[PDB]
């Protein structure tokens, strides 16, 4: 059965609702992004409607096997009615395709729920600037003061120069990068650009690719290993074993390997400056764990909240335990008397 914080009242609509069968009187369901813990229970055999971004859309009708007659697209940044109420969607600064949703209720209630998020100054400027919020269906992931890490764009600076000088000192090593889920690609786009390579993947991750509306994409990417001297490998093939194991494979091409672990928050963000950041080394593999994320810090989650000052806040992630959720009402009541609203 379908959890409060997943309803949004006064509608027949649900988010992110797809794992609890039928739900009663729900008539359109919301889906912000494709990640499994969204998506979760949707499947070719779905018969009721779907709204979501166009990126969303494509991955749901090519990986999923959704058929097309369910599957409703919307732009970002327009006013659209659906079943009798105005909705928009935002740009979530997120994976691919994510979005968050504006709900005007027919009684005057105005309703945000950010999905899943990175704050940003940016969204200060958006469609949101014109109006007040009643309810913030909020994005806490990262809702605790100990959770920082460095901005997208010095993550990227450190990757580039790491793999640049690597492959200049040595042109017979070998870059790999792990992935799960969608999200993160500027890691192994920006590394495959710096070394004038196409990155190189299994079909299965290139058919995802192929979904994400990315300019220019048929120049960057490739299912032809050989060609390529940025591979991807799924992330449980990050470590010392498996990486020896595709080295093996690689027919003599390569004679040391430089990898990178997409992480988001570890502890070592507590001691540790992204410049000195350190790789783990196995003879001639080295893998290095980079704090890439793409959730909002507890800096940039408490700048967004303090600006658009909602009435009320619903957290959407965190929501199991008692502490967790004591916590998160600590830090909102801080906020609120901090900044006045
Ligand atoms: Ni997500």
């Amino acid at each position: 059965t379908c959890p409060f914080y997943k309803k949004i009242p006064g509608t027949g609509f649900t988010v992110d609702a797809f794992q609890y069968g039928v739900v009663e009187g729900c008539t359109a369901y919301f889906l912000t992004h494709f990640h499994s813990d969204h998506y979760a229970g949707l499947s070719k055999h779905f018969t009721f409607p779907v709204y979501c971004s166009e990126i969303t859309g494509n991955l749901l009708k090519n990986k999923l096997h959704v058929q097309e007659q369910y599957i409703h697209p919307l732009p970002l940044d327009t006013e659209c009615i659906v079943n009798g109420v105005k909705v928009v969607l935002l740009d979530a600064n997120h994976c691919p395709g994510a979005v968050m949703i504006l709900f005007y209720l027919p009684n005057g209630t105005v309703i945000l729920h950010t999905g899943d998020f990175r704050a940003d100054p940016s969204m200060e400027r958006s469609l949101l600037a014109d109006q007040k919020v009643h309810m913030l269906y909020l994005d806490t992931t990262y809702c605790s003061p100990e959770y920082t890490f460095p901005s997208q764009q010095e993550v990227i600076r450190f990757a580039i120069n790491t793999a640049f000088e690597a492959v200049t000192l040595n042109p017979h090593a070998l870059v790999v990068c792990g992935t799960y889920s969608i999200g993160k690609e500027k890691v192994f786009l920006a590394i495959a650009d710096v070394l004038g390579s196409k990155v190189g993947m299994s079909q299965e991750k290139y058919k995802t690719l192929q979904c994400l509306n990315i300019p220019e994409i048929n120049s960057l990417i490739t299912t032809d290993m050989c060609s390529s001297l940025v591979h991807l490998l799924p992330m449980m093939q990050i470590n010392f074993k498996g990486l020896q194991s595709h080295l093996k494979k690689c027919g003599g091409k390569y004679n040391q390997i430089l990898a990178f672990r997409p992480t988001g928050w570890t502890h070592s963000n507590k001691f540790t400056r992204i410049a000195d950041v350190i790789p783990q080394t196995k003879g001639n593999i080295s893998i290095y764990g980079i704090p890439y994320s793409e959730h909002s810090s507890y800096l940039e989650m408490k700048r967004f909240v303090q600006w658009l000052k909602p009435q009320k806040i619903i957290p959407t992630v965190n929501v199991g335990t008692w502490k967790s959720r004591s916590t998160m009402e600590k830090y909102f009541r801080e906020w609120k008397l901090e900044a006045g609203y």
